[PDB]
C-alpha cells in the first residue's frame, strides 16, 4: 500500500509515476528487438483528481516517460528487475537536486531540456554499445528518463545504477578527469570530501587491485572512452571511491556483493591498507584528445 | 499475467484499462472510518498521450474519469463485492453483449447518458445511507462504478451494476411489469426474438404465478415495501421490475444436449452472488429458480402513486 509520501511533491509525482510507468510496461509484451521508432516513443499521463487522493500527491501533474521500450531494455541487459527498480523507488521517498532511492541503490538527478536532447541523440548508439559490449562497461547505466510537471512546472530526471556500494561505507573519493584541479577549501571541509586530480596524485595514493582487475578494468576503459569519442563527448569525469575495511571495522565487512555493487573492486593480497574501490564513469551528457588525456591518467592509478 | 486489454473496440479496451487503473490506484487509498460529503462530489481523470507505445490494442490518445471513487468503492464492499474481483471480472477478458456484461456475467455496464450521471450524483447521498442502513438488503440496482470514457474525442458515459440474472443459470422467460394501467405488451417484433422481454399484459394473460413460498414472499415484499418508497421520496416513476425465470428440468435436458453436442448442482445457486435468486417452493408444479429485480431507476401519474401501485402489482404476482 504505497502512499508516496514525500518531503516534496515533485518527489511523491516520481515515486507515483515510476510506479505507474512500470506496473504499465508489465502488460507490455517484451520484444524480438527495439525499432528505430522505439528511440522516439514517449508515455505521457496527465492527472486531474478532484478532490481524491490528495493527501500525499498534488491533484494535477502529468508524468512523462521517454522511450520507455529502450530504457526498460536497457534496465535488462544491466541486470535489473523491473520490480526490484520500481520497489526502490517507490517504497520510501528518494533522499538527498541529486537523489537516492533509499536504498541507495539508484541515483536521481535533475537535468535539463538539452541534457535530455542529448540523451536521444546518443541513445541508439548508447543502446548498440550496451548490446555490444555485453552490459559490461564503466560507463554510466541510464535505466529511465522522465519528464515531471507539477505546479507548471516541467521538471528532468534522469535514473543510473548507482556508483557506490548501498552497503559499504565510502571514507574517500575522488572525481578524476585527468590542467589545475584540486578540493576548494569550501569543500575541504566536509563529511565526505570530493577531491579531484592533482590532490591525488601529489596524495601519493595509489588504487591496490592486482594485475587481474588492470586487466579487466583498462580493458574496459579503453572501449568505453573510445566509444565516447566518436559519440564527440567530453568533460566526463572516473568516480572514485574508496572504502577502508578497518575505520568500518570499528555481517563481515569489506563483504560485498558483485551482482548488485557492481562496480565494486577488492585489493590484492599484495597490497597494504585492506579496502574496496568503487570506479565508474560519470556525467556523459554534453575529442579523441581528451579520450587519450583520460585514458592514460587513469592507468596510472593500476598498480 | 500479461492484460493486453484487447476488445473489438477501443471503447471497451479503454474500460478495462480505465477499471484496471482505477482499482490498482484506490488498493493504495486507505479505507475510511466514514465518507465524506466531498466524496460525493468528487472525481478522479487521467489522460493518456502514448505516442509510437503501447498501441496495440489500447488507442495511443484517451482520456477516463471515475465519478466519486471513494463512494462506490464503499457501496462494493457494502455489497460484499471485492475490488480484486470486480477488477478481474471486468479485465480478464472484454466485456460482452447500450448493455454489456462482463465476460463472467456478474455484473452489467450501461451506456448512460449525461443527464443519468447527473441524476447519479442527485440521489447519491440519499442511494448510500439506504443502502447502509438495509446492510445491503434491497431490489434496487446496486451501483458500483459510474465512469466518462474519451475515445477520439467522443465521451462516453457508463454505469457497472450487479447483474439481476444468476450468472450460471440459463433464463428462459423474462418480463418488465411496471402496473401501468396503459396497455404494455410485447411488440410483434420483441415476441419474436429468443428472449423476448414481456411485459405486464402478457403476465397477465398468460396467467402466470411464481410459487415462492411464504419465507421467502414476506422477505421480497419487504424489502420491495422500502425500496418503492425510497424511490418515491425522490422524484423517481416509471422504473421496472425485472423478471427472470429458470426452468430447472429445462436446463438440465439443455445440459444434456450441449454435452453430446461437443463430445461429437442443477436448480441451485450460491445466494452471496446470485443475489435475486429465490428457489421455487418444493410444493410446486415445475422446479424453477427466479430472479426478480427492479430496473431503470435512473432515467397524469406520479411518484408516490407509481409505488403504490407497482407495489401492488408484484406483491400480486407471487404465491
Ligand atoms: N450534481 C452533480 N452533477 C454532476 C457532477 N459532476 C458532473 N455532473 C453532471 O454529470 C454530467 C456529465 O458531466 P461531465 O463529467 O461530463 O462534466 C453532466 O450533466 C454534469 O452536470 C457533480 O459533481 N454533481
Ligand atoms: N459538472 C458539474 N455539474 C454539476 C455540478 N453540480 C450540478 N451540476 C449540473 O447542474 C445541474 C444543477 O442542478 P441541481 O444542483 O440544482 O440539482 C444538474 O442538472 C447537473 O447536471 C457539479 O458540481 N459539476
Ligand atoms: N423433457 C425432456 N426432453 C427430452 C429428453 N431427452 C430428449 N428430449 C427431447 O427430445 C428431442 C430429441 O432428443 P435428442 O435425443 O435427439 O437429444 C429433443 O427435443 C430433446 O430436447 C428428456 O430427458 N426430457
Amino acid at each position: 500500500v504505497k502512499l508516496f509520501r514525500a518531503s516534496e511533491p515533485i518527489l511523491s509525482v516520481l515515486m507515483w509515476g515510476v510506479n505507474h510507468t512500470i506496473n504499465e510496461l508489465s502488460n507490455v509484451p517484451v520484444p524480438v528487438m527495439l525499432m528505430p521508432d522505439d528511440f522516439k516513443a514517449y508515455s505521457k499521463i496527465k492527472v486531474d483528481n478532484h478532490l481524491f487522493n490528495k493527501e500525499n500527491l498534488p491533484s494535477r501533474f502529468k508524468f512523462k516517460e521517454y522511450c520507455p521500450m529502450v530504457f526498460r531494455n536497457l534496465r535488462e541487459r544491466f541486470g535489473i528487475d523491473d520490480q526490484d527498480y520500481q520497489n526502490s523507488v517507490t517504497r520510501s521517498a528518494p533522499i538527498n537536486r541529486f537523489l537516492t532511492t533509499y536504498d541507495r541503490r539508484f541515483v536521481i538527478k535533475t537535468v535539463s531540456s538539452e541534457d535530455v536532447a542529448e540523451m536521444h541523440n546518443i541513445l541508439k548508439k548508447y543502446h548498440q554499445f550496451i548490446v555490444e559490449c555485453h552490459g559490461n562497461t564503466l560507463l554510466p547505466q541510464f535505466l529511465g528518463m522522465y519528464r515531471l510537471t507539477v505546479d507548471g512546472v516541467e521538471t528532468y530526471m534522469v535514473v543510473t545504477r548507482a556508483v557506490f556500494s548501498h552497503r559499504l561505507t565510502v571514507h574517500r573519493k575522488y572525481d578524476l578527469k585527468g590542467v589545475a584541479r584540486e578540493a576548494s577549501d569550501k569543500e575541504k571541509a566536509k563529511d565526505l570530501p570530493t577531491f579531484k586530480d592533482n590532490d591525488f596524485l601529489n596524495e601519493g595514493q595509489k588504487l591496490h587491485v592486482g594485475e587481474e582487475s588492470k586487466k579487466n578494468f583498462l580493458e574496459k576503459l579503453k572501449r568505453d572512452v573510445e566509444f565516447l569519442a566518436q559519440l564527440k563527448i567530453m568533460d566526463y569525469s572516473l568516480l572514485v571511491g574508496i572504502h577502508d575495511v578497518d575505520r568500518a571495522e570499528q555481517f563481515g565487512p569489506g563483504e560485498f556483493d558483485p551482482s548488485v555493487d557492481v562496480y565494486a573492486m577488492k585489493s590484492h593480497e599484495s597490497s597494504p591498507k585492506k579496502e574496496v574501490y568503487f570506479m565508474a564513469i560519470i556525467d556523459i551528457l554534453t575529442p579523441e584528445q581528451y579520450s587519450k588525456r583520460f585514458n592514460e591518467f587513469m592507468s596510472n592509478i593500476l598498480t
